[PDB]
């Protein structure tokens, strides 16, 4: 009976099935990218609120929202506009993610698209039951007060509907690099967004030297809360030593991590990746954290590599650590005795 | 015109177009019943958080709900679970009554799957329109504190977005057949439950010897509130009169029933039923409600009785008279001046 | 590729998509006129309660709605029935008004059906971001109480999810035409609302002598609040000063005015009609608005005009010299100092 051997093929299932959702001009270019160099088992929706971006973005499912509000006009950088348009097309948005068992929001917040629509499809995508995470950037600071005000006030109302909220705040990109032009600017922040939504995206998805179980990357990613990354990467032979200690030291995990549970590590290397050198990078980092946090963690190997491993950390619960402001992300300042 | 047609085509329908949905194990167990002995004029919805039991039913049509959250592997006992998959799958849940005139929820009050799902078909079958009745079970007292604890807390949330509520509580099978082992325990619920379930639809559904019109059976149950039952059958020739206050004396009927008002009667018997002893049913079961109740009543034919009438005695509005208590239904005490 | 084709298209649209939705007895006879005499642009939807009725309606799109509960048997003068039956069909009301840009809602207010289901088919229509707007009618005092009471409380119901809500008190009527029969009452009554309803859409939709844009006419309607008409009409041949000078002192425009923002002019007439008389009509009620309301217009030429030029008014932003009673709207009176 075609039910009875739909719900026995149910049950043979194997993958976890991923959508990646790109909301504005910078998600629509990061899923552009996504799509292009692939990304192990996980479809790409786009949507746009411009017509022209949606156009030359490259992608499974596009989506243009706000059809009647705006007119495949853009969004002229208002939150307000881009949370109506979303609001307007929440089935179509619905449709493109019903069937998703986990579902990563990504956008540049600051303008009025990606800031507006992301918390309405992360409510859409809760709704639905699907894990739901949120890989963002709050913009440089040359940009200006009203962008960073607007990125902060989506920030929040990101939160609330997100099972684990991943902020990358591209002005550390300059502790990286400290004399950048703005130009390579927008450039390196591109790197830095697929190498996260890429790095989690696979360490879910893609074979390595250890299983990781959909089961618990939800049961930790179900309450990551506030997350921040960090990426380090060795060349040398005492190479996990050094990757791990440059993912540890990255400027981009600003906040003190020893009040974490909870953490995703992803190494990643070449065809004499070890599970040996997975393991001193769990522990390196396992030490830092709270004594009874979860790690999930796997290990993959990347052709591309050549002779290096690469090291992504993604620690959560942080959000008490951190400090919520209309110009930014401050390390929390815990109140004396 | 095909929209015109079809306008006309509506006003000629003439019966009642109902479905029964039977929600976790017991109420799976249910339809498969009914589906095989038949149940005039209704459709069939069994719905699971469990693949494996979902596979071995037999139903019109089946629906796997909370295939994100469970994974078809049940909700072992716990009814948040249960709600969160039936919320989960809210769509897919209505657009299988999405047409009905009437919805019957069936299910045994206890584990997760049932306790949690009940209330929430419930409330999308309320949202449609149709009319809406649960005829559902509370557990042995051999199951324990846990169980039946869950059970009422269940009964209360249901109670909320339901017509009628129909509670048979299992424990009352103990007076009928004193001495039963817990191996025909589930044995005779599961008879009861039929008899209940079928008595009820074919009441409003099979040609009798009297019509029962739709819109009466409407006006009565849109307020019935908390109901319960009572069967009884005479095998005599004194039938009516032995049937009925068999019926009226049944252990499963334990409430004050003087204060009610509205109540559904289903006399069944062989070929050489009469309306009068269907009236006789009526008038002893009439004087013992309010003054004023309403009486729904019919009597049908049943080529497998033989030689004996049966006589289904649904009482509603009894709420008031009752107590829910952690541990179960207790008739209520009023308080002295 | 079929997806960005698509996109491309959407960018070339050049007309804004109307949906006019008519509500029980009187919205449904103006729904048939509509059609068969043709309305520039605009598609039409039929809804009832009852199922007669809506069969002898001419229409692009018959909705029988409330079938579980009415059963296509009308809704007997309750509007609360009326409500539940849309609430019940939401669905399909929606799904009909789905892709368009603006939708006019109409009715007359009185009775079960329209008084009922019109606040809910706005409020369906603003949920998926069209402009809502109304057309509606009040009853005749020979009517009664009862009457005006059900339609009193249904303009309130419906001010509240509306953009623009357009009130034609059919008792005025009476101040155009003194001794006048109910015979022709309801047939006056009928003349009016389609020149309302049809002066509105083609003055959105029809090609004239001076293009209306549809971005100006969302600008003002957004926040019309209550509004109110005004009709003229000259054969002369001061035309344009006579017409305007009709419409402003029309019965039909009771209340004061002076404090009126925004406002739509369309004037009509035959081949010779020339924006200049166009320019002296909108500046002539111009000055009677305030000196800074926002005015939007058009010119069209219609060949049965013959010799005339009609003038339709519609003044926005009136309801706070307006007043709400049970037995009807009455010109505010303000409270001395
Ligand atoms: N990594 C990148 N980030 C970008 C890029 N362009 C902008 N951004 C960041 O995102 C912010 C603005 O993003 P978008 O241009 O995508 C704004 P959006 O399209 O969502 O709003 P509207 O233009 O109003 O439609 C800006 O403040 C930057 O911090 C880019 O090419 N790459
Ligand atoms: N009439 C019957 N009642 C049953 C039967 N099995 C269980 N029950 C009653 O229902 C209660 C448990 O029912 P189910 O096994 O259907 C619980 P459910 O499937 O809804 O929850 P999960 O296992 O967590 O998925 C139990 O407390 C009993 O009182 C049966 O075969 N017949
Ligand atoms: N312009 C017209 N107005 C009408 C006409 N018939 C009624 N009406 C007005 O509308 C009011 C009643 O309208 P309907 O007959 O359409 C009431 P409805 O169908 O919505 O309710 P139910 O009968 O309960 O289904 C009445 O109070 C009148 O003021 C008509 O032919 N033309
Ligand atoms: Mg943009
Ligand atoms: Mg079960
Ligand atoms: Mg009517």
């Amino acid at each position: 009976s075609p039910e009875d051997k739909e719900l026995l093929e149910y049950l043979q299932q194997t993958k976890a099935k991923i959508t990646v959702v790109g909301c504005g001009g910078a998600g629509n270019n990061t899923i552009t990218r996504l799509k292009m160099e692939g990304i192990e088992g996980a479809k790409t929706v786009a949507i746009n609120t411009d017509a022209q971006q949606l156009i030359r973005t490259k992608a499974d499912k596009k989506i243009l929202i706000g059809k009647k509000l705006t007119r495949g006009l853009g969004a002229g950088g208002n939150p307000k506009i881009g949370e109506e348009a979303a609001k307007e097309s929440a089935e179509e948005i619905k449709a493109a993610i019903q069937d998703s068992d986990m579902v990563f929001i990504t956008c540049g917040l600051g303008g009025g698209t990606g800031t507006g629509s992301a918390p309405v499809v992360a409510e859409i995508s809760k709704k639905i039951g699907a894990l739901t995470v949120a890989v963002v950037t709050l913009p440089f600071v040359m940009e200006g007060k009203v962008r960073m005000k607007n990125a902060m006030e989506g920030l929040e109302r990101l939160k609330q509907h997100t099972d684990t909220l991943v902020v990358i705040p591209n002005e550390k990109l300059f502790e990286i690099v400290p004399n950048m032009p703005l130009k390579l600017a927008f450039k390196v922040a591109d790197e830095v967004l697929i190498n996260a939504v890429k790095g989690l995206v696979e360490l879910i998805t893609k074979d390595g030297l250890i299983n990781v179980d959909f089961a618990d990357v939800k049961a930790v990613m179900n309450n990551g809360g506030l997350a921040m990354i960090g990426i380090g990467e060795s060349d040398s032979e005492k190479r996990a030593k050094e990757a791990v200690s440059m993912a540890l030291n990255s400027p981009l995990l600003d906040v003190d991590i020893d009040g974490a549970t909870g953490a995703l590590i992803h190494v990643m290397g070449p065809e004499d990746l070890t599970l040996e050198e997975a393991r001193e990078v769990v522990a390196t980092v396992s030490s830092r954290l709270d004594p009874n946090a979860t790690i999930i963690w796997g290990a993959t190997i990347d052709e591309n590599l050549e002779n290096t491993v690469r090291v992504l950390l993604v620690i959560t619960g942080v959000q008490s650590r951190i400090e919520f402001t209309d110009t930014g992300l401050k390390r929390k300042k815990l109140e004396l005795t």
